[PDB]
C-alpha cells in the first residue's frame, strides 16, 4: 500500500520490511 | 496518514519528524 | 502524491527521484 507517516520523534527513518526503521541502526 | 513524494532534485531523502530530509545529513 | 511501498526484501531503502533506492549504496 501507499507510504504511511514515520515516528514524530525527531529521529531520521528509512523504509524496511513494510516499516520504518531508525537510519542510524544502519549506520 | 499517506505522505507526500519526497523533493525530486535527484537527491536521497528520509523522513523525520513530519518533513524529508537529506540522507547526506547523516552520513 | 502518495509514495508506493518499497521493496519487501528486507533491505532499507531511502527515497530518491520517485524510486526506492538501497541504503547500503550510499555508506
Amino acid at each position: 500500500g501507499y507510504i504511511p507517516e514515520a515516528p514524530r520523534d525527531x529521529q531520521a527513518y528509512v523504509r524496511k520490511x513494510g516499516e520504518w526503521v531508525l537510519l542510524s541502526t544502519f549506520l
